[PDB]
């Protein structure tokens, strides 16, 4: 009833606020709103603009597919943290009604988000230790402890996003982002998540091809199960240094996953017996038999003990792909 009367407080002005507001207000984004989650960035006489309130690093760098996640930092409290932008057009309200309250050290925190003309500039923590998909380029592969101990993180904050129903919808190398030491790992980029109970349908944006279940390329309907897919297409991306398929396949990598029995057949064989079994029920083309977020945590944790746990270092001498 009041909800209306809310909005319209909202709009117009950038506050200090909650998640909840931020939610309601982010809504509205199918001249300058927002609302800023943390004390650290703090508007002024409401109002919060890029190279006034913000700068972005003189210096320039571009992290993200787009070259569109960028180092800041707030003029007046000097705290320094990340920004995505997004075209407002283009811009999906479920990248902050999913990301917005979640607290899990598995999940990359937002810290608000700020209208501004064409663009919609949300705020994050920035991690220091780049993304999972730069150490693979830079290391080669992985060695195998070190493989399963990130997909098992990345497996507990899919349970943490799963538990309440949303889905991340492009799980994959790139939007894991490590720790400064690399002993912690967090999901990021939420642009194409979704709340759950077809996908194919109308404003969807889909996920890396490579790193696409088929059941998302059929057409048939999906679950929260297309993560765990993904998570497992990653892992070999971990182990070979190459995303699967590409390997063995030039054009349409699409009508691969579907005809095509699962790619397990890119499991080194030097890898454990669990490890590979793990992999396998990640890797079922059927979403009713491949396993969930926390039954392969929990065969992925399993996996580790049995070779020993977290024995190679952080940053190990580079190996060769396959
Ligand atoms: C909480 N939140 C708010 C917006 C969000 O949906 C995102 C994202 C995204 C997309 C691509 N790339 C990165 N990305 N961010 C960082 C960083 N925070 O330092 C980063 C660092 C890299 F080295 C590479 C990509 C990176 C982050 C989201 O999840």
């Amino acid at each position: 009833p009041v909800e209306e009367y809310l909005v319209h407080a909202l709009q117009g002005s950038v506050s200090s606020g909650q998640a909840h507001s931020l939610a309601s207000l982010a809504k509205t984004w199918s001249d300058n709103e927002g609302v800023l989650l943390t004390e650290k960035l703090k508007p002024v006489d409401y109002e919060y603009r890029e190279e006034v309130h913000w700068m972005t690093h003189q210096p320039r760098v571009g992290r993200g597919s787009f070259g569109e996640v960028h180092r800041m930092k707030d003029k007046q409290t000097g705290f320094q943290c990340a920004v995505k932008k997004v075209r407002l057009e283009v811009f999906r309200v479920e990248e902050l009604v999913a990301c917005a309250g979640l607290s899990s050290p598995r999940i990359v925190p937002l810290y608000g988000a700020v209208r501004e003309g064409p663009w919609v500039n949300i705020f994050m923590e920035l991690l220091e230790g780049g993304s999972l998909g730069q150490l693979i380029k830079q290391m080669g592969c992985l060695p195998e402890d070190r493989a399963l101990y990130y997909l098992g993180q990345a497996l507990e904050g899919l349970e943490y996003l799963h538990t309440r129903r949303i889905l991340h919808g492009d799980v994959k190398a790139d939007n894991v982002l490590l720790s400064s030491d690399g002993s912690r790992a967090a999901l990021c980029d939420f642009g194409h998540a979704l709340c759950l109970q077809s996908l194919l349908t109308g404003d969807y944006i889909p996920g890396t091809e490579t790193h696409m279940a088929p059941e998302v390329v059929m057409g048939k309907p999906c679950d929260a199960k297309v993560d765990i897919w993904s998570s497992c297409c990653m892992m070999l991306h971990m182990l070979n240094g190459c995303h699967p398929w590409t390997q063995y396949f030039r054009g349409p990598l699409c009508l691969k996953i579907a005809s095509e029995p699962p790619p397990i057949r890119e499991i080194p064989p030097s890898c454990a017996p669990l490890t590979a079994q793990a992999i396998q029920e990640g890797l079922r083309k059927e979403p009713v038999h491949r396993a969930s977020a926390m039954e392969l945590r929990r065969k992925v944790g399993k996996a580790l003990q049995e070779v020993g746990g977290l024995k190679s270092p952080w940053k190990g001498e580079y190996k060769e792909p396959r």
